């Protein structure tokens, strides 16, 4: 408990914390609901203890804008130390200081928007494969299950803008590639393991030196052999291999051929639950919103007349299909916080910071501001439209997080979510079930995901 | 051993490393002869194995001047992580980057010449009170043992420089204030427990969470509240306390009580066994060189007539004194080695050391290597004269390191340890005896001192 006396010193707010445990005890009900709460208890600032791990919540926009972008390379650099991982280390998500700033800067041109367009007809072949897999579900009448089928279409599009391989997940379930990427599922952090990990983080050494990793070895290994036969195929005989394989064919060394492994791991592990989960949250808000559902499906076939195939420039033409993944994203923030490591005291915004202690930004409670949100637990499209996004605080609303250390798959995620929706929308509408959970209530766990698996009636429009 | 293959990379020479132990059962006959070998089988630059940390041996001038002094603040700026420390943590000789930078720039004021002519005369008291305790064992014919009289007098000299305490603590070997600090001395890295760290260094951190630490609780919590007693007794009613309290009586932010604390036990922790050791050194060698001792009385004689009380200036006048007295730390540099830890990717002197090694300068070997000594095992004090003086390169002597991060004490225990031998060869002679282990041989184990403990016999000139 000597490290609990820290923020009632400060004369900063909080729940009183346990010896050993700190407030973790208050996570039974989740992230979020644990967030709301204290948001509401003890106002703009507070703190609790990760067992002995200080954290120090903000709400203030100029303060996250501080934290985030201001002094992002000088104070808050890195996020909260994370193990055991292995290799992994060298994932740019887990990396620190200044290997951090070389692989961010290694990998930035990967994620640029002409990268992007050039892989929109990859990603557009499996928005068809999706649609005969949905219509063999709607020509038999039985309730869908969306994240197994969004699940197989995000792992199709990750093969393929990975690594070139190209399979009907849906129809293959058991490819030796798909049953190893299909483990690499995110991390429940208020499950058994990683909760003993917050009591006990002086462990983590020990799981490192038995080459335990939170990356199941058998994962890893498959993977690390897989590239280095793809790597050795295509040297010498458009995908996010590729273009790291070019990346390293050269200031900051070139990328390490574990260093490149390590990041294509993490592109899957970012990109297969997050796509599926995110699509199933916005099939639901619009099985139970008819209406948005209709005039998102308007919108569509005025801008692909016939069901045209979507391409680049056509998603982003599409406004309401923007307004819908955005509110989507604002009441599921499946990241829920974001967090930051004050590598030294600081002051900010007339703040003292002590060095150590892990500034975070609650954002599922932001997004559910009513300060900030009219109805903030409504679906309400119409916030982001053209006239009202002015009023919308980039720092309140951060699906993405900010700053130079925000998704850097932004961009991705959001045109291959975009395809999928346009495509299944133009050729199905989804009904509720008796058996739809509505309202849809929340995982009480450390993963933002519905309670019941998301089922949905799937109809044919022609 | 997946950290012993770096070595054999870079092609770098080193003695094959064990799994899991590394080189460390070559520390069997001790850090010095280790070194001495590497030194003559593999050159210039070796590496070895604190069981899975490298640690890089170099042995040019201009590249040990680069890690010590030009890439100080930059690359080279801490020592070999330690622990388990507790609240020692704050001390400036385990501190690190911007911590260390300021605890060494608000100790550095500390330990300017002019406050350590202040001291001489507290210095002094105490010579006198070595005198007539050395008269009383040389009235009575009986072998003195050098380490339990010098160990008296560093012990008084520490007492009274640093908290302002007058105490015989030859006479007085048990009052509560000398039990404690006699408890302070210097770590065996070669004992069971820290070679089981270097094996188990994941177990520092468990170490640490159990309030175990390497300085004994009950030493430092008696320091704690009697430094807490004297502060708050001389606040408000010359030694280093009274320095460090008007420190604090404000860039850096004043010294914490909590920081002084631990600032004072280093002080002791440094000076005790060192000015007691290297004092036994230096009279095994003029007992054993009798035209030295003779020479340097003569000196003594010549500056103080009728035996005249040292002074801060009539220590400086005495070059045979100062070349005695560096010529014993060339035979005997209590430190051994010096160490640096490389903070990032870095190429000195057309070498590339990776981030986290641990480069080590072996200050023993270069001290005895024939390449830059002439009959390097001979206590020759000509050496040092001010003729010879010129010949050495600083950089291949550093009995006190070198660079912003060498002895801060080294002015004090210069000054300390010869006005002891100034006082006590105004009245004294020192002779061997059948139990004087001559030659003397050097513990096998972490720390450099006598095989045997150095006795001999003490006549009295008057
Ligand atoms: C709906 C989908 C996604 C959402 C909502 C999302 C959200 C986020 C958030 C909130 C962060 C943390 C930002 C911060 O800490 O400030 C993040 C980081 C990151 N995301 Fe995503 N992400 C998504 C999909 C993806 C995809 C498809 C990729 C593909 C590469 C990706 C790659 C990354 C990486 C590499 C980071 C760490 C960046 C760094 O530390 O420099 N994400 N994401
Ligand atoms: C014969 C006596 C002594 C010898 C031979 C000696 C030698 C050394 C050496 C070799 C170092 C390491 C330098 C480096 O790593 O580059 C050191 C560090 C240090 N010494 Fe001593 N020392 C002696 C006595 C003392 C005394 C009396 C003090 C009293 C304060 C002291 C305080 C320190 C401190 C604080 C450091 C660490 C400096 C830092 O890390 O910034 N030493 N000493
Ligand atoms: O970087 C990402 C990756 C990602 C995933 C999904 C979509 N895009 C990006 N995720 C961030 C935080 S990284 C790290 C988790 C991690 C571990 C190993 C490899 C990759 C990531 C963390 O939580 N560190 C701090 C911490 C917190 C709590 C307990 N221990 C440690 C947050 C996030 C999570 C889900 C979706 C989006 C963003
Ligand atoms: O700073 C000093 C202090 C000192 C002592 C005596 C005289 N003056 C100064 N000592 C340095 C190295 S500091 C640290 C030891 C330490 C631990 C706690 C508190 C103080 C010091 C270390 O060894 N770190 C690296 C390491 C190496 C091996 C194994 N584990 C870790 C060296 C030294 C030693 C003896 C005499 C002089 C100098």
């Amino acid at each position: 408990t000597h490290s609990h006396g820290l923020f009632k010193k400060l004369g900063i707010p909080g729940p009183t914390p346990l010896p050993f445990l700190g407030n973790i005890l208050s996570y039974h009900k989740g992230f979020c609901m644990f967030d709301m709460e204290c948001h509401k208890k003890y106002g703009k600032v507070w703190g609790f203890y990760d067992g002995q791990q200080p954290v120090l919540a903000i709400t203030d926009p100029d303060m996250i804008k501080t934290v985030l972008v201001k002094e992002c390379y000088s104070v808050f650099t890195n996020r909260r130390p994370f193990g055991p991982v292995g290799f992994m280390k060298s994932a740019i998500s887990i990396a620190e200081d200044e290997e951090w700033k070389r692989l961010r800067s290694l990998l930035s041109p990967t994620f640029t928007s002409g990268k992007l367009k050039e892989m929109v007809p990859i990603i557009a072949q499996y928005g068809d494969v999706l649609v005969r897999n949905l219509r063999r579900e709607a020509e038999t009448g039985k309730p869908v299950t969306l994240k197994d089928v969004f699940g197989a279409y995000s792992m199709d599009v990750i093969t393929s803008t990975s690594f070139g391989v190209n399979i009907d997940s849906l129809n293959n379930p058991q490819d030796p590639f798909v049953e190893n990427t299909k483990k690499l599922l995110r991390f429940d952090f208020l499950d058994p393991f990683f909760l003993s990990i917050t009591v006990f983080p002086f462990l983590i050494p020990i799981l490192e030196v038995l080459n335990i990793c939170v990356f199941p070895r058998e994962v890893t290994n498959f993977l690390r052999k897989s590239v280095k036969r793809m790597k050795e195929s295509r040297l010498e005989d458009v995908d996010f291999l590729q273009l790291m394989i070019d990346s390293q064919n050269s200031s900051h060394k070139a990328l390490s051929d574990l260093e490149l492994v390590a990041q294509s791991i993490i592109f899957i592990f970012a990109g297969y639950e997050t796509t599926s989960s995110v699509l199933s949250f916005i099939m639901y808000e619009l099985a139970t919103h008819p209406d948005v559902q209709q005039k998102l499906q308007e919108e569509i076939d005025a801008v692909l007349p016939n069901k045209a195939p979507p391409t680049y420039d056509t998603v982003l033409q599409m406004e309401y299909l923007d307004m819908v993944v955005n509110e989507t994203l604002r009441l599921f923030p499946i990241a829920m916080r974001l967090e930051r490591v004050c590598k030294k005291d600081v002051e900010i915004n007339g703040m003292f910071i002590p060095k150590g202690v892990v500034v975070m930004i609650p954002s599922y409670a932001l997004h559910r501001d009513p300060k900030y949100w009219t109805e903030p637990e409504k679906f309400l499209p119409e916030r982001f439209s053209k006239k009202n996004k002015d009023n919308i605080d980039p720092y309140i609303y951060t699906p993405f997080g900010s700053g130079p250390r925000n998704c850097i798959g932004m961009r991705f995620a959001l045109m291959n979510m975009k395809l999928a929706l346009i495509r299944v929308l133009q050729n199905f509408s989804f009904k509720p079930c008796k058996e739809t959970q509505i309202p849809l209530k929340l995982s009480l766990g450390g993963l933002l995901q519905p309670e019941k698996p998301v089922v949905l009636k799937v109809e044919s429009r022609d």
